[PDB]
């Protein structure tokens, strides 16, 4: 059969519409620095955190359209409030208890 364990880009979601601090978790790199876009920090007990979103991150894509490596006025353009929002976000790893059921 199949076998794909190692390796799993989760969806994260933000909402809030309110240029008061972001979608929560905030980001860093930037192809202006020859880097992608990354978690950089994560609120507690926030939404983000709740999604699973954490320190330690890569944004692949943000709502559609894929930064991988646009400068951090690209990435931040592309995050904020924006309707439903939907960050990519790749992991690659797993810990103990639920997961897979």
């Amino acid at each position: 059969g199949s076998s794909g364990s190692s390796g799993e880009v989760r969806l994260v979601s933000l909402r809030r519409a309110k240029a008061h601090e972001g979608l929560g978790f905030s980001i860093r790199g930037g192809s202006e620095h020859g880097v992608g876009i990354y978690v950089s920090l994560v609120e507690p007990g926030s939404l983000a955190e709740k999604e699973g979103l954490r320190v330690g991150d890569q944004i692949l894509r943000v709502n559609d359209k894929s930064l991988a490596r646009v400068t951090h006025a690209e990435a931040v353009k592309a995050l904020k409030g924006s309707k439903k929002l939907v960050l990519s976000v790749y992991s690659a790893g797993r810990i103990s208890g639920p997961s897979s059921g």
